[PDB]
């Protein structure tokens, strides 16, 4: 038995499948795309994305800046870039104040975001509401396994913005925030969360991320076989035919277009502009673009 | 659900002599070939991915990567003209395997290399799966083309230093063993889907399960089914870390309080058989077989 929850493969299937009685506890999956209308840039969009134009850096490859083995043999290129990029004020986008109304509806489970940005928290989610799988640069650790002292960030800023390399006080090893790296432990929040919040799930909303890494990209396959999933992403992410290094796990991705897709819907297009066709679809337009004027003049008051 | 009585080779053993335990399936990797004198890829100084240096790569996996390779086809046909003449023999694990087969346990063996040494073990194609493809035959590149050339044609164009070009079309020609970003064979597929659904028994060996989507193959099996590992290392066992190759929940439970059938003999491949052979009292007998074997290639 297949239970077919989506009386259609559409954005409108979706939305009256949200109204439904059934659809009570919604899990947004989300990445850098979320943020990129905000000035923030995601990773992997050719030319604009973080990965192609890190060339003043001389890194053997673009992912060496967010790799923990690359880090302690060469620090210096990932706390030149911190000390770029942190300085810039960002206000959440659309995108996540339809996530607060979910929240603010009832409908939010929990809100797993690969970005380290803290716009969720900015836009109105609460820590519970809220697995930041990949990290926060709130607080920093030192990288030896013996030693592991905490530090906070206003001893982290310090050392950046006075161009000093963090060491441990204790034992020497270099110090970094707690944004995860390639190689690196993700929080044991994201487990824990995981294993009873994919028992009880009803819709997974997927957006703008390109579930090009794990264990984050797993999610999506975690989930019971019968809940609708929708992304909404300027490109398909998670379709792809397998191949020698494929990401997902065999069988593990999206079925949008073949003879047997009957419960994953991708929405192409920019997500702001997702959030407000679905918002419109599901009554909620005025209420999301009142929400994001009060909020956006709240922030500058 | 528990079906071994302990998790040890012991627990195992006794499983594979119960009457439960029909089919077997073989998941190996270069592991099982390094006693037999060939590099594997991912060990320390001695693994082939660390002795590279002089095709200046921009990244070991480049040589083996179908991108790289149409930009820079040299390296991997200069490496290629290196390794292709070398003459090795199975090894002890590729004759315990032929024994699965003759007791009649293999269902299948899925292997990730391309030394065909599993086939010169007496392994035949129905019971095998060359899940990285194999250099017997080659293909163009162009999907438009993809014109076959025989092994003769490929070690011509090798071994006179011309990098082969499709008569046709004029792209390159390679061999069918599968790059980092390219199709895995369809028997691969096929085969898959009916295998795992009534397997008693995974056997993985010489593997560290570091690619996809071969590495999927161990969370096909019904989840009952039990797994052994026979391998220098652990593999398929970590927590949730940024960039890890196995799916969440994918891979292996050695050594958690809910360990249930995964099993892990630490040590070499050809001593772990012979360990596992002897508490079957199949010892004597695959002694005989390999001893005849080496001495029938010796033999010429
Ligand atoms: N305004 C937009 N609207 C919709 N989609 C967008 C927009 N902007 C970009 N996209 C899409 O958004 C997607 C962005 O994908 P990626 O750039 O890989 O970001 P991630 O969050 O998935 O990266 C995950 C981890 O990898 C890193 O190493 C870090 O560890 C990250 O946490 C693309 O599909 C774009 O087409
Ligand atoms: N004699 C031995 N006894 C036991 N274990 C061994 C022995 N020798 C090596 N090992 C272990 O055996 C393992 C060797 O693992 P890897 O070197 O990654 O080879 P793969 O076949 O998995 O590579 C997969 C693909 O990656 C490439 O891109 C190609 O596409 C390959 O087909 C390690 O865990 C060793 O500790
Ligand atoms: N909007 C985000 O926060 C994205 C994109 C901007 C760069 C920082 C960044 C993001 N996600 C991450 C995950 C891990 C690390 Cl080390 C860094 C990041
Ligand atoms: N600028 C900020 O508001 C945040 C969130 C936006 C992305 C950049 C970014 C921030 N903090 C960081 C710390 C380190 C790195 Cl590599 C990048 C960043
Ligand atoms: N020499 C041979 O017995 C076989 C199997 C052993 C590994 C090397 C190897 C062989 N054939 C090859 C063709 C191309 C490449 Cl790149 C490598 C090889
Ligand atoms: N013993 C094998 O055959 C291993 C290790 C020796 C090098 C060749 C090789 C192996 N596996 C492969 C899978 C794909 C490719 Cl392109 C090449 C190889
Ligand atoms: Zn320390
Ligand atoms: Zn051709």
């Amino acid at each position: 038995h297949m239970e077919r929850l989506l009386d259609e493969l559409t954005l409108e299937g979706v939305a009256r499948y949200m109204q439904s009685e059934r659809c009570r506890r919604v899990i947004c999956l989300v990445g850098a795309g979320i943020s990129t209308s905000a000035g923030i840039p995601d990773f992997r969009s050719p030319s604009t994305g973080l990965y192609d134009n890190l060339e003043k850096y001389h890194l053997p490859y673009p992912e060496a800046i967010f790799e923990i083995s690359y880090f302690k043999k060469h620090p210096e290129p990932f706390f030149a870039l911190a000390k770029e990029l942190y300085p810039g004020q960002f206000k959440p986008t659309i995108c996540h104040y339809f996530m607060r109304l979910l929240k603010d509806k009832g409908l939010l489970l929990r809100c797993y975001t690969q970005n380290i940005d803290t716009l969720e928290r900015i836009a109105g989610l609460e820590q519970e509401d809220l697995v930041e799988a990949h990290g926060t640069f709130y607080t920093s650790h030192c990288v030896s396994a013996s030693c592991r002292h905490e530090y906070p960030l206003s001893w982290m800023k310090e050392k950046i913005f006075s161009e000093v390399t963090p060491k441990c006080e204790d034992c020497q090893s270099l110090v970094k925030p707690d944004i995860v790296f390639f190689g690196e432990s993700l929080p044991a929040r994201f487990f824990s969360c995981m294993q009873s919040d994919f028992l009880k799930v009803d819709l997974l909303l997927v957006m703008g991320t390109s579930l090009q890494v794990q264990p984050f990209a797993s999610l999506i396959s975690k989930a019971p076989l019968s809940t609708p999933r929708l992304l909404i992403n300027k490109e398909k992410a998670g379709q792809s035919d397998p191949f020698l290094g494929m990401i997902m796990g065999l069988g593990g991705g999206m079925d949008f277009d073949s003879k047997k897709a009957y419960r994953d819907v991708a929405w192409l297009g920019e997500c702001d502009q997702g959030c407000l066709a679905l918002a419109e679809l599901l009554g909620w337009k005025k209420e999301l673009e009142d929400l994001v004027r009060r909020e956006h003049a709240s922030i500058d008051a």
